[PDB]
């Protein structure tokens, strides 16, 4: 009788729940599940730490919703990918880490094995579920658990323990056939009640200055022409969140983006679309929403979000296709939009898109660009090549690009997300770059960058189409804060640093761009390539502000 | 009524604790900190991730014997650096983790705060002891909880939460001044009852092959002299673990640890001083000991220690120093250990050691030398130059080090302690080369290095005498593996980079050695020159075995 | 100014999300809100022990289908609570356990406050949503969190904790009547994709053995006529879970109950109702199901419990009731189930119920009364008076009773559970009569009630209609197992106790039944008398068998 082990029925049961690509750092006890897997004709990215394969698995798993998924060692290795899980349940995000694990005898005792930790338990915050196979007959319902658990309800991660034993457990190839299966309808759709339609339907038709919010969940939905269908035919002004940019094309005219302070302040009914009404959205209170409660409506998956902050008029739980779809035939024929309405509100666009396109014309010293005139440059390359994915991430890098680089296409802009995380930027290129096979554009805080910096070399590794764009503003927000005593250099201070040389360190291609036509030659020619590339673009020191549009979070001392 | 902050007294009361230094990265809550910190005339480092500021502050803790402090942001950044306080923990080094977190009320209802997490649960199986000071009122009594949970008993780390709003309630003055205290005896002596040393005494007095082991709780407790003294006396065979090198000079003649296997295999009483009975020795079983019970005497601060893996004869419960001191006393006038014994050992390491000069004379082709040449480069220089700190980690770069690269003197050699960590490298240079005010040379896998490698930037910004050598072999263990596929880079393959290239990026100063003797002049000259270095050393691709010295505890298909 | 305070905010709140009745034990830092629930006019019960006022919240959430409020003290009342609370997730009861907790300050420093203990976070693994409120503006927001955690997806417990601080905090009554509002749609329904229902639908019309299997998920979506319908229309034999009895009436002519073994190992397509393939359904795996895997239609509204056990062919994720209203128009007018599949079954299961009467109609000594001569007098007074709650647990006084006792009404049986626990019932008890508003009878086995006894006085209190059985005999399983030393009582005995008389203690009417006929007359006297009651029903110590029908699951030496 002919035997197979744990590490093939493993490679078998990721394949059948249509995985074909994993990101991690290999080592004991799981190196030869990664050569296997490859030896399989499969896809395994190594990157230089865990945390970065670990984003590049979460960011996999919002574009193409189904988890991407990352693979650690133990302990240590473990510690780092989980890191970047307890990253993609905040931003639902569907993602499994599988870990090897040390002797469950020796573990349990806490003897002090071979990197010892119970990760199963030490995951638990972090993740949606966190199993253990411990059986070779168990894999196949393992995995089957875990691409549920990631893609259903609320997306996010999950953590799979893979204890060293179980990879040389052996079966008969005629048992393992019997124990694979596919799952069924692993993220199935959900519909609301008509009530419950009917509710928001009514919210909507009775509204005098109504505004609709896309979060990145309705972009994640892939559901965008149903999106874009309920609000062109309902005329309602439009507002996307940092991801849910591109979702309808940041150029839409029913958007209200360029005039958000005022549009979230005077209007009556806001629509939330796969967006939480969390610190991003001042929790549905304050001086953003006029010091008043708005009527909400929100249509969401998950059911206890609603009034996690604020009274939801009319609660929609389901899936925002489904969500969507019977909203739109609920308002079929109704009234669009009140024009005094719209068309106040794409005044104030208007006239804040010029006072924009003034400041990206202006002209600074060689060397001692802004944050208007460089972007500028990268806003113009997007809108004629908008099937390019843009990383990003920072203060002023990030408040500034989301502003000035518009989408036209949605799940392009890959951005620092919930948690304003610093440190997602290289392992979002490489998945990004892996999962569409198109070029990818980071622009990047030079602060920000170097939490993944070191990732250039994976980029260059696979010769990834990745043009990565340095704000090289020598700092944290500023880059010359005064030395607090002599000799001493300030905390904020960042070495004014030839990123472009680190990456021809690596084989890659660096440029230095001290102007704009310097920025947009280089930034024409490295996309133009197919290659890995960076800019290292020279930011004036002194032109971000501190933490840039959220500056009014920032503790001070008044004593 | 003059008042004064929380800001102020948590500075106030760090110094009153008798911290000067902490590691980190700023950003919201904690920037303002940092910058007082500074303006006040204490040392603060800025890092490119949290993760390398913990590792820092964790050896920082390591060789003063003092709490090392990492600073952080909420959520994500202190997700960065409980991962080294992870480390630290289990490694038993003190260290402080101070982290801003969120609004109570917000993170409480999960409603979505800004870095949302509730970071005092989450710390809490990485720590001794995690806490939250809420008050201004609190905070002396706070660092003084966890100064002490740090530095007493076992050492290690300990979570503090810091609310947003602590740091800007107020207080007077002298009231502030009222509850500022500096705690007594905080790491206290703990001495052994007369019969726990009379037990230890009795079973080396009998040994007719005895051997001691020290670890690197023996080399942390900075009883160096007595310990000698302990093994001079009793003229019995000693070995240090990674980290214990130098606790006695590496050539000191009663050293066995060039004859290792055999020592441990057919020694009958063994003497455990601050080192456990875990993985790095198989757990006091199987053919490492001979397959049988040795009598170990065991002298350990942590009660619960003993028996944690095998029975433990002469458990000695207390702090090193105490302990060994009683013991000497207890042995006082006994006869030194068989010479028979000690001459079987000796002959044997004499043997082992001229053989090993011999591989390290070897002559390599230009750009492919060996672990032997290239680190018997490293030894050489150590041994002229022992003052100086040594960081090492990977498989083969940190196993070969180990055994060529000899260690004169104590709390020098910094490594991958107990979980075999990759990333602990460039955050142990800014540490020992801030806390030890001279030079630093780490000896770097080239995959190891990438797990800090960024960290070259702080390095060069803080204008420290760190040499980094990477042991540049071009991938896992070996950089040589077949593609497994057309086309596709194998999962353990490495960019044969020119980390050089990338460390005179941010102004330091990158080689190239080809030949031992290039590595010996780059190494002379990087050291002397007291700047920031980076000798990129050219080793065989094939050189390297998997995993180095710890390959049988791989996982390998048979199937 | 008029201002309110927390209590009354809370109180507002409870109210508001139509809250009437509390089950708990006061004291510091929570009597007074007590006191006044009560001073407003809503029912606070008070029992001996925090568990079973738990106990009692967690069926008060089945039967109603909102959940059911506990209030205890800090730390050790908190504890006992927590216990029901982990009981009432495992088995899907919506409740929410508020308790008092300590000084903020005092509890996260760990200094030892009154009752200290971080209670949000020690509760976190036995519910759905562990919550604390800080202030008082957020407590209508904290209370809709609950509400709506508790009863929406899956229903569960969630924790509520709730400073000392809290209550006494003040606000505006015209700021507190701003935030206090009412949830719009806490439990929404969830409807199930066409293609969900249509592969269901094509397994069900092409089965040849089909069952149906109904849980207490099914019992607790309270559409009756509904699933009835489907059974009938289909005219497919099914089978209740323990607390799916009386769904359907228990001698409906399609039950397959009686015949379960051969209906569950010879199907071939069997449709899970709100039941999980766990441990009661042997994983559906093994001899119970004829040792395949049998082609499984689930609707279950927890997306991941598909492929939790066994794959499922046709999984339908909604709520059942409509989830059962698409199955059943998607199956009009198809044939009924075969004849000679539904005629085998019927044949047995008149089969085995003659064989049950014949024992049901044996003749014991006086005092010596068995499981089927006993619980058929309370099986011919439950048909007789179907509109009773029966409480039920014990190894032999549960299963015997499970199998002999047949329920008319559905949510009337209430049991053990999912966890089997030994605890439950004088709580059931008296949440059972409070939400009724019914006579109660509840059977016990001996051992069973000594876990929740001493609330007898609780019942007598309240002076409910509550009718106690105790399966006296006089053991765990035994009354009669050897002395295993000379003098010394075996583990497994207990008094043969005049319960009776514990009963009369407290002011409840107490019974002694040492025959079938003493038996029936004390029942129906007890149940008409509509007081606090309870029979001691002397059980022959030799009747019972080790641990009922899971006697199997046993570990028993062999050396
Ligand atoms: C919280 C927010 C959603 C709040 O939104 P706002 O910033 O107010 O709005 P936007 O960014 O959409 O737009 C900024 C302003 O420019 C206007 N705007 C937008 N687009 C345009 C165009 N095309 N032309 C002209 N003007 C425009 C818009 O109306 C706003 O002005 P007004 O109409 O005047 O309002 C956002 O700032 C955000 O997503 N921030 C993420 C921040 C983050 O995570 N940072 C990293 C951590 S920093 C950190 O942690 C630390 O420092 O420490
Ligand atoms: C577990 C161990 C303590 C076991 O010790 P050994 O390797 O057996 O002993 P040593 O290293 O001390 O010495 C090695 C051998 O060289 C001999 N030796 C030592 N010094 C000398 C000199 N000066 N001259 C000649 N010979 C010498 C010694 O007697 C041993 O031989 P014999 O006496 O003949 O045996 C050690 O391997 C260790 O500390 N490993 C850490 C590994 C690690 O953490 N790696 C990173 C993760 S790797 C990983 O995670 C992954 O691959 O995946
Ligand atoms: C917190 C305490 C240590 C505080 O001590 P005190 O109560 O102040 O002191 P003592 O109890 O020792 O003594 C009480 C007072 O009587 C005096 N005293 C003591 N002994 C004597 C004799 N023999 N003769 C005369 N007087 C005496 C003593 O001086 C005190 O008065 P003065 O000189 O005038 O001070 C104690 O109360 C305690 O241990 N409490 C435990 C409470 C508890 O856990 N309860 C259950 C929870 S109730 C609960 O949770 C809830 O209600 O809810
Ligand atoms: N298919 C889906 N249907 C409905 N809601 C979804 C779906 N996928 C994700 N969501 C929801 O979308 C939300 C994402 O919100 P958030 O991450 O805050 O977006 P943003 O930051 O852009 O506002 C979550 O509340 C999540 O439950
Ligand atoms: N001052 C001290 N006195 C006694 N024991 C100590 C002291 N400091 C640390 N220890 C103990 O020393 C041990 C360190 O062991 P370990 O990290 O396994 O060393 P190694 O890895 O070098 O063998 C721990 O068990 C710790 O409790
Ligand atoms: N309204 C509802 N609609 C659909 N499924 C439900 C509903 N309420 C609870 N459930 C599900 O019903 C199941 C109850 O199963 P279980 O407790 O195993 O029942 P039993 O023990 O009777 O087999 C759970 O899986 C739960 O998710
Ligand atoms: C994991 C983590 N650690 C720290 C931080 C705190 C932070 C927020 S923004 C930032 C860097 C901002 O400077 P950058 O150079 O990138 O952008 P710019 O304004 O153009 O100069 C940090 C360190 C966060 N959010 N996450
Ligand atoms: C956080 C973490 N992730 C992975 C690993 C696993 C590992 C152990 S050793 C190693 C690299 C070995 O290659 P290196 O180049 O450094 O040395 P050399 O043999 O001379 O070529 C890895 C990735 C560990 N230990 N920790
Ligand atoms: C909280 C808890 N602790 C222990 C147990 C274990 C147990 C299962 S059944 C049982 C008692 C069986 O005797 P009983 O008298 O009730 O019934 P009978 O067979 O007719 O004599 C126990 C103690 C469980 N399930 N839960
Ligand atoms: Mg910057
Ligand atoms: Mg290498
Ligand atoms: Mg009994």
């Amino acid at each position: 009788v002919e035997l197979t082990d744990g590490f093939h029925v493993l490679i078998d049961a990721l394949k059948m729940n249509d995985i074909d690509t994993m990101y991690g750092v290999v080592g004991i006890p799981i190196t030869n599940l990664a050569r296997m897997w490859q030896d399989d004709g499969q896809r395994f990215y190594s990157f230089r730490h865990e945390q970065h394969a670990g984003y590049a698995a979460s960011i996999a798993g919002y574009i193409e919703g189904k988890p991407g998924v990352c693979l650690t060692v133990s302990a240590p290795g473990f510690l780092n990918g989980v890191t970047s899980l307890a990253h993609a349940t905040t931003n639902c995000f569907p993602m499994i880490l599988l870990s090897g694990s040390s002797e469950r005898e020796i573990v349990d005792l806490q003897q002090g094995d071979y990197e010892e930790m119970d990760q199963m338990n030490v995951a638990r915050p972090h993740c949606k579920a966190s199993f253990r196979i411990n059986s070779i007959k168990d894999i196949p319902i393992g995995i089957a658990r875990a691409v549920r658990t990631a893609v259903s309800g609320r997306p996010g991660g999950v953590y799979v323990d893979l204890p060293a034993k179980l990879f040389g457990q052996t079966i008969s190839v005629e048992e393992a056939n019997k124990l694979l299966f596919k799952p069924i309808d692993p993220a199935p759709a959900q519909i609301p009640a008509e009530d419950a339609i009917a509710r928001a339907a009514d919210l909507i038709k009775n509204a005098k200055r109504p505004v609709i919010m896309l979060g990145k969940g309705a972009a994640y939905a892939q559901c965008d022409d149903e999106i874009r269908a309920l609000v062109e035919e309902t005329g309602i002004p439009f507002l996307p969140m940092g991801m849910a940019k591109g979702l309808l094309p940041d150029n839409h005219p029913q958007s209200a983006a360029a005039t958000r302070a005022f549009a979230l302040a005077q209007c009556d009914v806001c629509v939330l679309i796969g967006a939480r009404l969390n610190w991003l959205m001042q929790h549905g209170k304050g001086k953003t929403w006029g010091d008043e409660l708005k009527k909400y409506v929100q249509i969401d998956i998950q059911a206890n979000e609603m009034d996690s902050n604020q009274p939801i008029a009319a609660p929609v739980v389901g899936d925002i296709k489904s969500a969507v779809s019977l909203l739109r035939k609920a308002l079929k024929g109704a009234p669009k939009a009140d024009a005094e309405w719209t068309g106040a509100l794409k005044a104030k666009v208007d006239g804040n898109k010029a006072k924009l396109a003034g400041k990206m014309t202006a002209e600074t010293p060689s060397g001692m660009m802004n944050y208007s005139n460089s972007l500028g440059v990268v806003r113009d390359f997007m809108l004629a090549n908008p099937d390019i994915s843009l990383v990003n991430e920072g203060a002023n890098a990030l408040d500034n690009t989301r502003m000035i680089v518009d989408m036209l296409k949605p799940r392009k802009r890959l951005d620092s997300g919930t948690w304003g995380v610093m440190g997602i930027g290289m392992g979002y290129c490489v998945a990004a770059a892996a999962v569409t096979g198109k070029p990818v554009i980071a622009v990047e805080g030079d602060s920000a960058f170097g939490f993944s910096g070191m990732e250039l070399e994976t980029i260059c590794r696979y010769n990834l189409p990745v043009t990565v764009i340095i704000m090289n503003n020598g700092g944290i927000y500023k880059g010359n804060e005064a030395d607090p005593q002599p000799g001493v250099i300030s905390c904020t201070r960042l070495t004014r640093g030839r990123y472009d040389m680190m990456m021809e360190a690596f084989g890659g291609k660096g440029y230095v761009a001290n102007t704009p036509a310097e920025l947009k030659a280089a930034l024409e020619e490295a996309v133009a390539s197919g290659k890995p590339c960076l800019i290292n673009a020279m930011i004036d020191p002194d032109a971000g502000v501190e933490s840039g549009r959220i500056k009014s979070l920032n503790v001070v001392s008044k004593v």
